[PDB]
This record gives structure tokens, C-alpha cells and sequence, in this order.
């Protein structure tokens, strides 16, 4: 479904304050199961905030869920919600840097 998308490189994993005491370690002991990259298109044009950050998250999550599920690797509702949040922060980070470079 991609055709003309680009995946960004291995990046900073934003630590997420769930505040549920398990997740302070579950998000560590399995941090490598959750993406450390973001799949999108270059900043270029249509430069959004929230529309972009959601489309970015959606595409990244959707790519990841398929790749794992086809390697026989599943995710719980928490595992998905963790990606949905973390990938927003990661995507915002990449964007804020790239957007700076663009508009410097």
C-alpha cells in the first residue's frame, strides 16, 4: 500500500509515563518488540501537526502490526496503545528536527 513512503531510521525511544506500576518495566523488558522507527513520507508539503502525527502513527503501527503478525508475533491492546502513543512522540521528534532543517 506504500508505493512512495520512506521509513525513518532507528531513533530515541520516548519513555511513556503510564503510571501503572507493571508498565514501568513491561515497556522495558519488551521495549525491543515495539518499533524504534517511524514510517511516513518526507516533510516536504502538507506539513501538518495533528493530521500528520496521526497518519504517521497509523501507517507506522499498520506496517508494524502486519510485519509482526506475519512472523507470528502478536500484540495485546496495551502493546498496540503503547505503539500508538510512543510513535506519536517519535514522529513529532523526527518532524520537529526535519521541520527545523526545512525552515531554519
Amino acid at each position: 500500500g506504500l508505493g512512495g513512503y520512506m521509513l525513518g531510521s532507528a531513533m530515541s525511544r520516548p519513555l511513556i509515563h503510564f503510571g501503572s506500576d507493571y508498565e514501568d518495566r513491561y515497556y522495558r523488558e519488551n521495549m525491543h518488540r515495539y518499533p524504534n522507527q517511524v514510517y511516513y513520507r518526507p516533510v516536504d508539503q502538507y506539513s501538518n501537526q495533528n493530521n500528520f502525527v496521526h497518519d504517521c502513527v497509523n501507517i507506522t503501527v499498520k506496517e508494524h502490526t502486519v510485519t509482526t503478525t506475519t512472523k507470528g508475533e502478536n500484540f495485546t491492546e496495551t502493546d498496540i496503545k503503547m505503539m500508538e502513543r510512543v510513535v506519536e512522540q517519535m514522529c513529532i521528534t523526527q518532524y520537529q528536527r526535519e521541520s527545523q532543517a526545512y525552515y531554519q
